[PDB]
């Protein structure tokens, strides 16, 4: 609960980054990943991850009552395929089953095992994804890929940046990428969507949330062969090509 | 830490049941199971399953430094495999990755999700199996599907029943199975197993610790169309027919 400096100047001390599904699948070819895609994707991760060891986590969208049960068999399929590929190029990547370490309570996500933090302390590469969690009453819901950086609030110390690779640039209005959102007033944010349709929604609110704690989030635009070097800077020194949406406090 | 009527009179609080791999799969023939036997498996499962809503777990044999990470994905298949056939005939099978909730501390295996309560307390069934666990200085380690029983120990209440269900009868001394095996001093039990040679040691192991913690143990023969509504009544009350060795202190 100390002062924790901030700003575009700093480093980050942790990164959580996701990929979206649409990066590396097609909804029209059914748990039919693009491993090509996978690949080359994975050989930019794993820098990320030799940097900052200990201090990522990679988290996939994508995968196929209690029928809500068998998504946490999809999902664990695609963080399979991440944690497989990563490890054929160096990578200590464990793939971890959120709903055994998660649960809802009042509709907020709940860290229930030790493990996650652990195995970051061993300086090893969680790969998380979405899940079907439980909830205080025993029903399922579907918990986005996009709020998993939610659950690693409570936990992580110091700077934490969000980054979602998604296969637009940032919130469009109109035209134009928004650059700058204001966690604690982004009325002007959503109602671009409302102007060009709820993927982006689902986005903004995880990021929101955790912009309110105190994290420096990305909405961007993934592309599997480019470097992702930058990632590990203070924002103020990425480089002139790259575009975004900001999301902070 | 209250006194608990035991006894071969008494009916069991909580059933762990544990299928082993050569039941439903072959060695000779990677990642295949037999569909038909984990099908017949899963029918006798289910009904066990009603009767111990929230009382039972399932655990599954099988399943194909860093590179033992794969062993936490072979068995999160074979988890899989069980519970989609589960939930195919209105079980609330739920698989859960034993690596996300549970770590090795001084070789002892430590439950550290409170997830795997909630589940039962939910009325759910949680599908186990072996795993990949990560120590306390970060290596990992094979554990097998025969020691998972042992991290049900400190979280169960009541009478614990643990039956894994093997190609065996039991312990075959010479020419004979061994019926009851007494954890304080089992050394005969071993002594069985150097006479025939570490699949059995592994466990015998697991089951003396198991009932040196108050449990009733059983090594037995597993078959998928076999009758399992026994299991749920009090040993003294068995039919004449089944045959098991039986540890317990
Ligand atoms: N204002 C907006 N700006 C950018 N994208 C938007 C906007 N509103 C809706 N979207 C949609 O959100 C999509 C990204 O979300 P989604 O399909 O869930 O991607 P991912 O697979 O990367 O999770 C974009 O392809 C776009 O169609
Ligand atoms: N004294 C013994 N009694 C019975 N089985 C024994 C004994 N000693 C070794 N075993 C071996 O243990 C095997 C059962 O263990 P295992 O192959 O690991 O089965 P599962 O797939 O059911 O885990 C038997 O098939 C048998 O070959
Ligand atoms: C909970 C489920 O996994 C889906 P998602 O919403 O995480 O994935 P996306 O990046 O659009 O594939
Ligand atoms: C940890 C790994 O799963 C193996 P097992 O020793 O659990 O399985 P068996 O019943 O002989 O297939
Ligand atoms: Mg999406
Ligand atoms: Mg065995």
């Amino acid at each position: 609960s100390g002062l924790v400096p901030r700003g575009s100047h700093m480093t980050p001390d942790f990164l959580a980054i996701k990929v979206g599904g649409s990066l590396f699948s097609r909804k029209d070819e059914p748990g039919s990943l693009d491993d090509d895609a996978v690949t080359r994707f994975a050989r930019n991760f794993a820098r990320l991850a030799e940097t900052y060891r200990g201090r990522m986590v990679l988290i996939s969208g994508g995968g196929a009552a209690f029928s809500l049960a068998g998504l946490t068999e999809a999902t664990f399929e695609v963080k399979k395929r991440w944690a497989e590929k990563l490890r054929g190029i160096g990578v200590d990547a464990f793939p971890l089953q959120l709903a055994a370490m998660c649960t809802l309570r009042n509709g907020i996500p709940q860290l229930r095992s030790e493990v996650l933090r652990d195995v970051l302390d061993h300086g090893a590469l969680p790969v998380l994804a979405g899940d079907a969690l439980f909830d205080e009453h025993g029903k399922l819901w579907a918990f986005s890929s996009d709020r998993v950086p939610e659950v690693l609030l409570p936990m992580v110390e110091g700077r934490l940046r969000v980054v979602t690779l998604t296969d637009v640039d940032g919130i469009v209005t109109d035209d134009t990428i928004l650059p700058e959102v204001d966690a604690r007033s982004p009325e002007q944010a959503y109602a671009a969507l409302w102007g060009s349709s709820g993927a982006m929604h689902t986005k903004l609110d995880a990021l929101v949330t955790c912009a309110r704690r105190g994290a420096e989030c990305f909405i961007m635009r993934g592309d599997p062969g480019s470097d992702l070097e930058f990632l590990t800077a203070p924002f103020s020194s990425w480089p002139a090509h790259v575009r975004s949406t900001r999301i902070t406090t």
